[PDB]
């Protein structure tokens, strides 16, 4: 059996680049048409990032030798600039001016999930109408290709130029080709600016050394979606044919040897027999109208009888079939089966919680490794621009300048939508015991609930002093 | 039975090296295409290490005879350097610069899982743009082979050079072969530098003396995956064939002996007996359209009736069978059946905890024996570089230098994504009872939650004096 | 029945040695290719040993007449040396230099489980780069054989040399035979050094007097694995044949006596009838295309009908039979059915924990009798080396020297992976109830959890004083 299957060994790029375009096209097709694909990418959307994506700046004051309170004041100021820069109504952060930062992260993560990678370009606007001239534009991966669709080489594969070590030196971005009446042109974009500023950002997850383009997850399930739909159509046709109404009027006649003799006679000169019998039958059944259903039952030839036998006549087993399928696609896509297919039948509380736990662990992994990095990239660019314009002020006793210690100044962590309770009470008690018994601290409790404890404390103070100012019990 | 099965006895390498390449290729195909393979590798990916892999430096001050507080201060300093070195935005730890340390470990453990081994190379960069010039590049196992694909020898087996005892003196690494238009070129790399610094790290699990290359786990379950997909295809085929529908109009005539007489007449001179008769049929049905549905019933020869007989007519037994194969796969891969299969029916709480326990024990075993060793090697190299540059200062009265006692100075333990709650109350009660009863110490319960007690205490102190500074109840 | 079964009575060695090689080969094939065998081996690995194997030195100060506090200080010193010697990153304890002590014990236990025995060789290195020159290397049992494959004698059996009483005087170890182009050469290794130092260690479990080689457990289940595999294959074939579909176009003709007459005519000179009928049928059905699906329906000669009959049309009982085989395998392998096969269906808490308890008692027995003995041997060798180099210091008033009382000084016990909780609360209640009720002491509570009371007390003290130094509630 196994002797009939000898797949060759090639590097990941060797096994991916030749069919990269068709794979991306098929992934887009499933995303656009298939319902489950849209559902799954949608769960990825509202769970990796969720409703909002809040920043929290955590400068490494110890490394920079900066007073901790000074670092806290600096972080407060940079956050003050940042949120008002991010959620601007004008969408000025986007050069295209239709998306804000939250759906920036959303589009990025969904784009990576369904294509394997994401590309962001940071541009320096010239308009002075805004304090910040740094804007961002997403580049769809299909716009990244070799110029003139030339064959790839050692240092030029799939539109990205590499060095000896495989590091990306730059990219070839193709302009829009819509409508198909103009020839696409490719522009060379260096990966980063000479000053170290990240002009272009490419974020994806590699599985081995030398991989240059990410692989969408759908590569493992496309076939399964196909047997799924084909199962749908064939089961529909089974239902259709299961209600077939076969009914006919027939006459036995056809007198065997005399049937052959009558056939010979009719062929010779005796078609009159057949014609007269047909006429008599027509007259009789036009006097009759035997209408079994809504129509006249057809009349058949002498010796001709309708025969429609079928295949196996048992239960098809559709239920367990598509159960196994949906389970397969759910496993391939890394999300729990029940939430993918919203089939919560006979499900226990503990078991549902465990499944949600597994999916949540996967989801935090992806959020940490995909959304966080890209968000940190834009944050670094914007903070560099802000310090350039002195919107914020560095500490006077800074051990290093911003350029030397970009990571140190820019050390930031992002909080998305928290884990939302299955039941509420049990996890609330969890937080209460954790915070009271010393195994936990308020910041992470607000983190898994999608909050920050600073403004929480400030608002609690305000609530208390208002309540006591109004005579209410604090 | 047993008399027909007489497998010979050979050394593990003798039974693995000849088919090593095809085995790795088959495993790569399985993970790339099959959904369950991807789900299993992802489960390994997020359970062995998970979201993040935090270091804890525990120098053996007693062996070195160093004051414990001095050791703690040194550990704090080296950790402060290490975090800012590891999660750098620039990905400067990677030679090629796409990956940070956490995905370094993740890719390493995944490669070990689906290939049986992993290879890391430490390079000394010449660029002064960064404080640390030590960079890391992984090598796929497929790039390790004998130069020019020469015949295997005693001291040169699959690209690794061994001594008389078999110790890995060095390796032969092949260059990238994409595109396939150039001869590959092999480089000799010594295992370690002359100064004892680990230049090349090879991490795998050996099962016996003399094994030189690891074996992927899938080697136990490949044919089971194949019978699985063949089951999918044949069950689909059954679904199609059981909706099959046949409907034909036939006439008998042909009274055996009369059939033979008609055959003789038609062969001699009377073909017009049939064609004209057919025409007569073709006449009437022109006005018939006897439509079962949207189609037209085909007509048959006289005495020719379709007979579609079939095989057994009972239940295929799909539901038990594919479940059994899924259990086989989970047993082979060392993970619980429900997590891999994403099947959670009738799944009791206590037995859910039992499955989680088995999987968790396996995961901690592999994390200790695979990820921890690689991380320790990486950390040792970086620490050597840091001491070289005096970024961190050794204790003045140290009993031994760093070179003499590299293990003593670099004694470190890593905490990853800890075991996370199944019910919430039960495990938190465990923690509180254990801490209050004296059977536990804060750090290890922080560890199974993926925290450390030191920064937790510091953050609790900060929360406390912030709250008392704002008038809140402490 | 019983009259057809008269097995002869021979000694265990007489019934094992002739087929020992092929038995080991078959066991190796089973573990390499079958998933269940690998799962059972991995279970043995995880539970018998676990993540780590921690030493605890318990010198018999009473027998040696030494002050108990002096014994405690000595044990602390030797333990401090032992940990830093054992888990060294360089793997210097291993001659082959890939394995640390923990996976050494794991290799030993798995080796014994799947082969019935294990062999360790302690070598005295000459390199001064390390303080300890004692290294260890494992010897595969297949490397232990009579020189030149000569027939076994009274005092020479399977490469071992026995005295009059059967005690192992020495061994014959064969060199590696890979690649198979060299002739194997056998070396004589004395069991122990002239000074009583254990040069070579052979660990196995004997069932009767005179047994020289251990027998792997798999001997009891091999053919059961085999009919399990055949069951899988035949169930697959049943699934395929159950979707088999036969549908062709037939006729009757065959006019009995006139059929024979037509046969005679065609044989003599009248094949024209058959040829013309075939041509007419082909033309008509090329005008017809009567297709069941996307395929054309085949045709047959007159009087020829496809006749297929299966056999029986009942359930195969696959599920229950497979459960029976799995339970058989688990019983033969000493593990519970539900962990080997990961079947926690409809399983109660109490019943599951009882079965786990049975398996755990089995596993404690093996850990005591297999891993502990080998670990003690290696520890004794290392301790002898350490005393030789005065790394540690014996008590001044020692009643006996180290050589005279090796067991007394080296009395040690090893703690592996602790008992793993099923529910959490109940076992923690057990611990607290025993500890405050006076029926238990802290070390055994730390034992079924894999800790020790000394360092846990030290850590609790450190935590308490840190918390009091930070103003936290102690």
């Amino acid at each position: 059996q196994l002797r009939s299957w000898n797949p060759p060994s090639e590097s990941v790029d060797a096994a991916l680049l030749p069919n990269f375009t068709r794979g991306n096209a098929r992934a887009d097709d499933l995303v656009r048409n298939n319902g489950y694909a849209a559902n799954a990418i949608q769960l990825h959307q509202d769970h990796i990032v969720g409703s909002f994506f809040r920043l929290s700046h955590r400068p490494s004051w110890r490394y920079l030798g900066i007073g901790e309170e000074e670092a806290r004041a600096f972080s407060r100021e940079v956050e003050a600039a940042w949120k008002e820069f991010a959620e601007d109504d004008c969408c000025c952060i986007d050069v295209e001016r239709k998306r804000t930062f939250t759906m920036m992260i959303r589009e990025g993560v969904a784009m990576h999930a369904f294509n394997g990678e994401l590309f962001v370009q940071a541009t320096w606007d010239t308009s002075s109408s805004r304090l910040f001239r740094t804007q961002f534009r997403m580049v769809s991966p299909k716009r990244i290709s070799n110029p003139n669709n030339t064959g790839d080489s050692r240092n030029c594969r799939a539109g990205v130029q590499i060095n000896d070590s495989g590091a990306a030196l730059g990219y070839y971005v193709s302009e829009d080709g819509y409508p198909g009446w103009m020839p696409q042109k490719w522009t060379w974009i260096p990966r980063e600016l000479p000053g170290g500023r990240a002009s272009f950002i490419h974020v994806f997850e590699p599985v081995e050394d030398g991989q240059t383009r990410g692989a969408n997850v759908f590569y493992s399930v496309m076939e399964q979606m196909k047997m799924l739909d084909t199962l749908q159509n064939t089961q529909l046709q089974s239902a259709i044919v299961k209600a077939m109404y076969a009914a006919t009027i027939e006459s036995e006649l056809d007198t065997q040897s005399a049937m052959d003799f009558i056939l010979g006679a009719n062929s010779q000169e005796q078609r009159e027999r057949l014609t007269g019998w047909i006429g008599e039958i027509a007259a009789y059944y036009a006097a009759a109208p035997v209408r079994l259903g809504g129509a006249k039952v057809p009349h058949l030839m002498p010796g001709d009888s309708l025969n429609l036998q079928t295949a196996q006549d048992t239960d098809n087993g559709y239920s367990v079939f598509e159960q196994s399928l949906l389970r397969y696609i759910a496993a391939g896509l890394g999300v729990s089966y029940e939430q993918l297919s919203r089939n919560y039948a006979q499900m226990s509380y503990s078991t549902a919680r465990a499944s949600a736990n597994e999916s949540w662990a996967y989801f935090m992994g992806r959020r940490k490794f995909v959304a966080s990095r890209q968000a940190s990239q834009m944050f670094l660019c914007w903070l560099e621009e802000a310090i350039v314009r002195r919107v914020v002020t560095l500490p006077s006793k800074a051990r290093f300048s911003f350029q030397e210690a970009r990571s140190a100044w820019g050390n930031c962590d992002w909080i998305g939508s928290g884990r939302m309770a299955i039941d509420g009470l049990k996890e609330v008690q969890e937080a209460v015991m954790l915070i009271e018994a010393g195994l936990s601290t308020y910041e992470k409790e607000c983190a898994k609930r999608g909050d920050d404890y600073q403004e929480i404390f400030a608002q609690q103070v305000r609530e208390t002093m208002e309540r006591r100012a109004a005579g209410l019990k604090p």
